């Protein structure tokens, strides 16, 4: 009986206030902070094109079994080949169509099967493909992409995640002589509990497809979860530096409430953004085929 965690906030600025990302986040930062992670849903004409060279695009996924953790004790793709066997594969599951399968019961469903040592799902997931190798799913006016008049706005937008500031303040920096990258998701393919790298921000946008479910801790309960973690993470991973357990770190919300944990859930739908706050702990799954586009942003 999994019981899905209190909503995160969800904001919908004006067309005031969407002039500029970093002052949107520094004034919303007051409430996300405290919640970890936060929804921004653009104004509804806000549309960007997808830019992406689908003609292009081949991939091979990552193989992802569900109770990999629980039970210690692959084809190139194309887009459209990918979301036939990702349709083909929840439709089978739930023997309902794709649209028609309930976000609750999708959640359900994937922490059941992650703690089920029974029945053995494997899933694929699209994971950091680089924006580099077949172009960002924003325009972007790099010249190798056709960008139309109507999406020179969204070339130019500051909440393509191309325009994002990457670059982080530092002495070595002036004293020396990112990219945004994509995730082609099918259903129940997951990502496990993390912080970004050096307690940075992160940006995720979902361009097309089924939602990806959230699950988010504010970074004032950071060191509540890494203990909660520790306490009940596999043995053989407790001594694992941080880098390498967090790539096994897969917990059902659920356990790190019972622990006085306080985390926060969310539905990303298509065309709406996330945010992930300094040394927020976030982790989630997709809901189906959809394509999101993440960067790190300070
Ligand atoms: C956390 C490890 C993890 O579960 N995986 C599998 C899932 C995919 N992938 C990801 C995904 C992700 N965010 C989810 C965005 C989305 O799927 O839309 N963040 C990272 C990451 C890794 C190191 C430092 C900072 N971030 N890696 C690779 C490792
Ligand atoms: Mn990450």
């Amino acid at each position: 009986e999994f019981v899905p965690p209190p909503e995160c906030p969800v904001f919908e600025p004006s067309w005031e206030e969407f002039t500029d990302p970093l002052s949107f986040i520094g004034r919303i930062r007051p409430l996300a902070e405290k919640t970890g992670i936060c929804k921004i849903r653009p104004p509804k004409d806000w549309q960007p094109p997808f830019a992406c060279e689908v003609k292009s695009f081949r991939f091979t996924p990552r193989v992802q079994r569900l109770n990999e953790l629980e039970a210690m004790t692959v084809r190139e793709y194309t887009l459209q080949s990918f979301g036939e066997m990702a349709d083909n594969f929840k439709s089978d599951y739930f023997n309902m169509p794709v649209h028609m399968v309930p976000t609750e019961l999708v959640e359900k469903e994937f922490w059941r099967l992650v703690s089920s040592i029974e029945e053995d799902v494997i899933v694929e997931y699209g994971a950091d493909i680089s924006s580099k190798d077949f172009g960002s799913g924003f325009p972007v006016k790099d010249g190798r992409r056709k960008i139309l008049p109507e999406e020179e706005e969204y070339a130019l937008s500051g909440w393509n995640l191309n325009n994002m500031p990457v670059l982080e303040q530092s002495v070595l920096a002036h004293i020396n002589v990112k990219v945004p990258w994509l995730y082609v998701g099918m259903c129940f393919s997951s990502f496990c509990w993390h912080i970004e790298d050096h307690w940075s921000y992160s940006i995720n946008y979902l361009h097309w497809g089924e939602p990806k479910t959230w699950y988010g801790v504010p970074s004032h309960a950071a060191e509540q979860l890494e203990e909660v973690m520790r306490e009940l993470a596999p043995e053989l991973f407790e001594s694992q530096p941080d880098l390498l357990h967090q790539l096994v770190t897969i917990m059902n919300p659920n356990v790190l409430m019972e622990h006085g944990v306080p985390v926060y859930r969310t539905n990303q739908c298509a065309g709406e953004f996330v945010v992930t706050f300094p040394r927020a702990y976030h982790s989630g799954f997709n809901q189906g085929y959809n394509f999101a586009e993440a960067v790190n942003f300070c």
